[PDB]
């Protein structure tokens, strides 16, 4: 956001983008496998 280079900094965002989702997703998979 800050500093020179306001492309660069949108750039990196687009990998955080998506990991969001894989962040959301992963941790639902992990639970279930656990069981109960």
């Amino acid at each position: 956001k800050k500093k020179k280079d306001k492309w660069a900094s949108l750039w990196n965002w687009f990998d955080i983008t998506n990991w969001l989702w894989y962040i959301k997703l992963f941790i639902m998979i992990v639970g279930k496998k656990k069981k109960k």
